[PDB]
């Protein structure tokens, strides 16, 4: 019923996108960011992270990446299903996706699965080890919804970017554009 209602959500939220992130326009895709950061902001404002960095890769994949705990990886009580996979199943991002992938590190261990329309891909998988602990999100907005632009402007980005920043102080918050290898962007926020 767990796994069910996970489908179910998913249809539902790519039946009327404009519901659940106000519109499908530029102006949509780049609340998909949004939504992401602020999870990697509530886990600063927890206490756990202080460094977040948002990507903007080649053909408009966006990354963002934290330096908290790592999303869970423990098997559910409701679900029976890894606690990141819970997560991301039930994610707007996720769904209005083509393909996301997560990156945990936590337990000295590296986590990866990856998803399509939030559908995962395969199991979660142990995929290397590490001395660190956080997050990593890569996601490729889908053109099927979001018909009028699948590309970031950077000045969008970085203008609220900075506004985080400086209204979340001690979290350094960096923005890359990777777009074009032979000129690459940065600008990192990092206040008080
Ligand atoms: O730490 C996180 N970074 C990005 N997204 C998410 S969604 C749930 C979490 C966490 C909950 C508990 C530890 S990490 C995070
Ligand atoms: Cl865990």
């Amino acid at each position: 019923a767990g796994q069910i209602q996970v489908l179910e959500g998913l249809e539902a939220v790519r039946k009327r996108p404009g519901m659940y992130i106000g519109s499908t326009s530029e102006r949509g895709l780049h609340h998909l960011v949004w939504e992401i950061v602020d999870n990697s902001i509530d886990e600063a404002l927890a206490g756990y992270a202080n460094q977040i960095e948002v990507v903007i890769e080649k053909d408009n994949w966006i990354k963002v990446t934290d330096n908290g705990r790592g999303i869970p990886v423990d098997i559910q009580e409701k679900m029976g299903r890894p606690a990141v996979e819970v997560i991301l199943t039930s994610s707007v991002v996720n769904a209005l996706s083509q393909d996301l992938e997560v990156y945990v590190h936590r337990n000295e261990t590296i986590y990866h699965q990856a998803y399509k329309k939030g559908v995962p891909q395969f199991d979660l998988k142990e995929v290397g080890t590490t001395d660190k602990t956080g997050t990593v999100i890569r996601f490729k907005a889908d053109g099927e919804i979001f018909t009028e632009t699948t590309v970031y402007n950077y000045e969008t980005l970085q203008q609220r970017i900075r506004e985080l920043a400086f209204l979340n102080k001690g979290i350094q918050i960096t923005l890359r554009d990777e777009r074009d290898e032979e000129n690459v962007r940065e600008d990192s926020y990092h206040y008080e």
